């Protein structure tokens, strides 16, 4: 350890600003490692620690940071040969600064008080990683200290702390998605060839087939007044039994394929930090069914699988490669790499997707208006998710404009559902994309 912290530790940065940088220090080990928005960009840098040793980023592209990375080894030689201090390269993440700092504070101002959860921005067209929020966070200076005992009582109280302020939220926790997952449902349903106006169910309750369970509307009202609703109606009202009815005429066989060409049950990518498995769940009898097609039952997503359905819907049905780093530099600033944005896959037709967009300018228009920004169409789909065995989440996923996206956002505000929480912290992120 003595060696590597008298070497220059290289940056991590977004949008030019720094992130994680090193200091020459008095210390006996020379340089400390400095996390100036601490909490903001810990889902990002992640810390790195003489007794702990290194998350995220800076565990991610540590050969590129200490200077060690073949391809900086030329750099290396020159600088011995001719005398210069030794420097680790620089990390430029795709993050923006602006969406990144509007998610955090919308976060910590959004439930009355700090949200518990999530926020990912994308951009649909590159699959560039905007924004990475994940609350609570933590401080990596805590981690940075020099000072055993100081290292050792901040890991022991984050380790102890049971809201978990490390975990990264956004892409290391799955979620039901609930109401979110209405999105893959109609989808699945308008392939198959079901029309937007095709009629469903729009009673208060439903019986689940092969058992006694039972499922309702909020909160046992029926969805419309008439017998029953065409499909674009009860996608806007976000009502149950009609899906229910949906996807259990639809089945599970195009169910689980439409989850899999949004990447449900489908290995992620590293972006290069490691994100959970999203699943449909097995769907094992038509009593799961019909819970799976309304987002319960073992559906499971990450708050960034739900980016991703949105940005994929932005994208005219094509899934863009989620990426975290945009360039490796060298300490001169010359360009050892730049990343190359890459179509994943189709999830289904324009014309799906194009249907879909138009369902979700119709939901977006139905919800809460609190943040709506004036000449910008929004396209989202927001919902709540029943947990465990409690208060359920709130989600909220979207893009815009709608017309033409720059952006697709997740929001997710574990225990925030109330009896319009997650839909403004959605939108103040959107607004300050659009900027
Ligand atoms: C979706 O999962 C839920 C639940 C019945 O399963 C329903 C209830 C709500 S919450 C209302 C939030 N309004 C808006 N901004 C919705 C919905 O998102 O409309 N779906």
């Amino acid at each position: 350890l003595l060696d590597e912290y008298s070497r220059q530790r290289g940056q991590i940065t977004a949008g030019g600003q720094l992130l994680a940088y090193s200091v020459a220090t008095d210390g006996r080990f020379r340089f400390l490692r400095v996390y100036p928005n601490p909490e903001v960009y810990a889902p990002v840098t992640g810390f790195y620690s003489l007794r702990y040793s290194s998350t995220a980023l800076e565990r991610a592209e540590d050969p590129i940071l200490n200077g060690s990375d073949r391809r900086l080894f030329g750099r290396r030689l020159a600088d011995f040969f001719t005398g210069r201090d030794p420097r680790g390269g620089n990390v430029d993440t795709t993050i923006n600064p602006r969406i990144q700092q509007a998610g955090w504070d919308a976060m910590q101002q959004g439930c009355y008080g700090p949200c518990k959860g999530a926020v990912v921005a994308l951009e649909p067209s590159t699959g560039k990683i905007l924004a990475l929020v994940s609350s609570p966070s933590y401080d990596p200076n805590l981690l940075a200290s020099h000072n055993p005992e100081v290292q050792a009582q901040a890991w022991q109280r984050l380790g102890d702390n049971p809201a978990s302020p490390l975990t990264n939220r956004a892409i290391s926790e799955t979620y039901p998605p609930g109401s979110t997952f209405k999105v893959i449902t109609t989808a699945a349903a308008l392939a198959a060839g079901a029309t937007e106006t095709e009629q469903l169910t729009a009673a208060p309750t439903i019986p689940l087939p092969g058992s006694t369970a039972q499922l309702e509307n909020y909160g046992g009202a029926p969805c419309g007044d008439e017998p029953t609703v065409s499909l674009r109606e009860a996608f806007v009202k976000s009502c149950n039994t009609a899906f229910v009815q949906l996807g259990i005429r639809t089945g599970a066989d195009a169910l689980r394929s439409m989850a899999r060409a949004f990447g449900l049950d489908s290995p992620p990518r590293p972006t290069p930090l490691q994100v959970a498995e999203s699943t449909v769940g097995p769907i094992p009898d038509s009593a799961a069914l019909g819970m799976t097609s309304i987002g319960q039952k073992d559906v499971a997503l990450t708050p960034l699988a739900n980016a991703e359905i949105a940005a994929t819907i932005a994208n005219g049905g094509i899934t863009m490669r989620p990426y975290l780093v945009g360039s490796l530099k060298g300490p001169d600033l010359a360009n050892i790499s730049t990343t190359v944005r890459y179509q994943q896959r189709r999830a289904v037709s324009p014309q799906v997707a194009a249907k879909l967009t138009e369902l979700m300018v119709g939901a977006e228009k139905v919800a809460q208006q609190k943040g709506a920004i004036p000449g910008v169409q929004i396209a989202s789909k927001t919902g709540t998710a029943e947990h465990g065995t409690t208060p359920p989440h709130a989600w909220y996923i979207a893009f815009a404009p709608a017309q033409a996206p720059k952006v697709a956002v997740a929001v997710l505000v574990e225990n925030g559902a109330d009896r319009a929480l997650a839909a403004p912290i959605g939108r103040a992120v959107i607004e300050a994309a659009l900027q």
